[PDB]
RNA sequence: AAGAUUUUGCAAAAUUUAAAUAUGAUGUAUAAAAUCUGACACCUGCCCGGUGCUGCAAGGUGAAUCUAUUUUAGUUAACGCUG
């Protein structure tokens, strides 16, 4: 979970920065593993629709509990796993009943600690007093704290804060009408209810935004293929394209301005 | 590769089609889309008059429809109908 300074033994090599994979504490399964179809910016009907991308040494889908409200046993973690399109870890977690998962994983764990989710208040976890990377009610935690993949009590799944080192700060609590107003990446507010559910601490790969890919290469094996300007474009392909390299306004292909203010 | 500006808070914006839909993505602002420059180091100065872009209280110009008011023509023996 730690940056690899580079000695530059190459022109690449000079500037990288990545983080440590943990391949050694990846026991792979055939449980939880689809790997489907890249979809390389296109439909079914094969027309490009979304530009610059393309093929995808790391694709694959892993299941996981974002909501997990289906059991209250306390928990190990085994093992561990990367996710790319987010640039997170996850770990596997083995309950008491020798039952099976994988979780979103919060920065400061690792193989070897315990997590659980939690129905009641805190003091009634005798077991895992410490209460990181736990699933909890909002209504049932401290004044201060913060979380990370959220589920309101109107949803199933979770559409906030999934990203790596997200968080969502608290700026007050209102339980007499149980209505929380919560803090976005953004900066943002949002009505939210304390009969809700989260998990507690940021994401894992605080780390991501010290990094350096340093090569063109690290991209490409990603799904990300070459951009292009509108500049060198020819004036049939693109609305800047000439001999001119300078426009008024500054456009799109498909024709709408876009900086504005500007 | 890297840097900056601009849009987007989630059935996301953008994209495709006449539409359903497809899709972005089973991804969630450390993410996605567009744009100009182009490792790294030092720097990246003055000006918002002009053009352009965005926004726009009050004010000015501003279409039909509804409503009210005013003015007026034709025709019929008459009431009246109509414009
Ligand atoms: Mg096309
Ligand atoms: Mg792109
Ligand atoms: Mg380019
Ligand atoms: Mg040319
Ligand atoms: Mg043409
Ligand atoms: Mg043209
Ligand atoms: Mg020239
Ligand atoms: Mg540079
Ligand atoms: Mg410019
Ligand atoms: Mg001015
Ligand atoms: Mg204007
Ligand atoms: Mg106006
Ligand atoms: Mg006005």
């Amino acid at each position: 979970m730690f940056l690899k300074n580079y000695k530059p033994k190459t022109p690449t090599l000079r500037f990288k920065r990545d983080i440590f994979k943990m391949t050694p504490f990846i026991k792979k399964n055939n449980i939880f593993f689809i790997k489907n179809k890249n979809k390389s910016g296109r439909s079914t009907k094969g027309q490009i629709i979304v530009r610059h991308r393309g093929a995808n040494k790391y694709n694959k889908h892993l299941s996981i509990n974002v909501n997990r409200n289906q059991l209250t046993n306390l928990a190990i973690i085994t093992s561990l796993n990367y996710i790319n399109k987010n640039s997170c870890f996850i770990g596997l977690i083995k309950y008491s009943n020798n039952c099976l998962s994988y979780i979103k994983l919060a920065n400061g764990l690792f193989i070897g600690n315990y997590t659980k989710s939690l129905d009641k208040p805190l003091n009634f976890s005798f077991n895992f007093r410490n209460i990181l990377g736990s699933f909890i009610i909002l209504n049932l935690a401290p004044k201060h704290s913060i979380f990370s993949n959220l589920i309101s009590f109107n949803k199933k799944k979770s559409n906030y804060a999934k990203s790596a080192g997200t968080f969502l700060s608290i700026i007050k609590k209102i339980k007499e009408i149980n209505l929380f107003i919560l803090k976005l990446p953004t900066g943002e507010k949002k009505y939210f209810s304390g009969d809700s559910k989260a998990t507690l601490g940021r994401n894992s790969n605080f780390l991501n935004k010290f990094t350096v890919t340093g090569k063109a290469g690290i991209n490409r094996n990603k799904g990300w293929r070459s951009s292009v300007r509108g500049v060198a474009m020819n004036p049939v392909d693109h609305p800047h394209g000439g001999r001119t390299k300078t426009n008024q306004p500054e456009m799109s292909p498909w024709g709408w301005i876009t900086k504005k203010n500007k």
